[PDB]
């Protein structure tokens, strides 16, 4: 399923993330868009899918990110929800749960999703345009 | 050759770029980094090979970037010299002069740079590190 309404959950997702803040979206993921060998769409997924996946599960009750105040706790809260979310599907458009992320070179959660954000309406296009 | 010392020639020249202004280095290439299907590293780079040569070649002598002052002209006869010869070593890296550019979505050159920039120090990395 390639042009499925999957896409639009991970774009529609990609969007609440994006537009929002927290101490934790400036921390490190690997940066598997800093690949030159490449690969294919289901294991571009995969790899995504495992890096996400990977920053949610180290970061869900992380000190520098839980948050002083209350809006601050409860935006870490609906990081962490979304995270989840978008990585749920990311599993299933992907259907491949092993992942070689031979990457060193790490960017930051926000400037990662940023990238995925664009690649997915690069998929987007090519589904109706 | 891969950790051919051509690659640093690539980077060198690329912090050139990356580090200098024109009217020019706003209007837009190929994404080729927005696909999610992927390739292979040589081909990965008749690709940008490609898109930078379609570039320079389309505005050597375009007239929102000839510049009105002369450190403007100056710099866009510099911009020139050095896509050209980011490109002369993009192809010799590439050896492969075909190039199937499927890629819809565009970014300026300046963000493509960076991102061409990125993706050689993580080349670079693996060849020492």
């Amino acid at each position: 399923h390639k042009c499925d309404i999957t896409l639009q959950e991970i774009i529609k997702t990609l969007n609440s993330l994006t537009e929002q803040k927290t101490l934790c979206t400036e921390l490190t993921v690997t940066d598997i868009f800093a690949a030159s060998k490449n690969t294919t769409e289901k294991e571009t997924f995969c790899r995504a899918a495992t890096v996400l996946r990977q920053f949610y599960s180290h970061h869900e009750k992380d000190t520098r990110c839980l948050g002083a105040t209350a809006q601050q706790f409860h935006r870490h809260k609906q990081l962490i929800r979304f995270l989840k979310r978008l990585d749920q599907n990311l599993w299933g458009l992907a259907g491949l749960n092993s992942c070689p992320v031979k990457e060193a070179n790490q960017s930051t959660l926000e400037n990662f999703l940023e990238r995925l954000k664009t690649i997915m309406r690069e998929k987007y296009s090519k589904c109706s345009s």
